[PDB]
């Protein structure tokens, strides 16, 4: 519960269509951005702002089983990528698919 | 959290002591042991059987920030063991250090 709350790394659910259905302290802590603004945004625009149909593929192949993790850069509210590595398991919430992910800051 | 229920990997939450604080169906389901049984167990009942001294060590380590991930062989109720890859997060149930573990079957 207020547990997750407790790990350095960054971890977020992520639904089918790439919308964050969680995210704790650390994650607007290390992107700049906040709970507020990050709970209506799209993975997509965090991690392939620029290449959007790539990154769908790929989130979709995440959702089949195809990869556990990949490294990623995550574009802060700043606009500054930090590069990182995600660990991804596959989950449900409210009984739909999602994706469980700590993320790591490299 | 009821959702964590809902990997098929193993997560358990485990204190400084080895005693299994958190587990999900899936532990039960794959070593064979109880949710019951399980949290009375310590940790390394499940991992160094044979080897209390040396398994004492590592979970030391663990704590301390030696490593974030190790391999395993998990004593199934069975007596018989899986090998399995553990990957560790240092966290905090309610008030004390805790390890925070999501183990992969490498069957």
């Amino acid at each position: 519960k207020n547990f997750l709350e407790t790990i350095e790394d960054m971890i977020l659910i992520i639904n089918r269509e790439g919308r964050l259905l969680y995210a704790n302290t650390a994650v607007p802590k290390k992107l700049g951005y906040t709970h507020e603004e990050l709970m209506s945004m799209h993975i997509l625009t965090i991690t392939s702002a620029g290449k959007m149909a790539e990154g769908e593929k790929i989130l979709a192949e995440l959702f089949a089983g195809k990869k556990e993790s990949l490294p990623l850069s995550l574009e802060k509210k700043e606009g500054t990528s930090i590069p990182a590595k995600a660990r991804i398991w596959q989950g449900k919430w409210h009984n739909e698919p999602c994706l469980f992910a700590i993320i790591k800051d490299l």
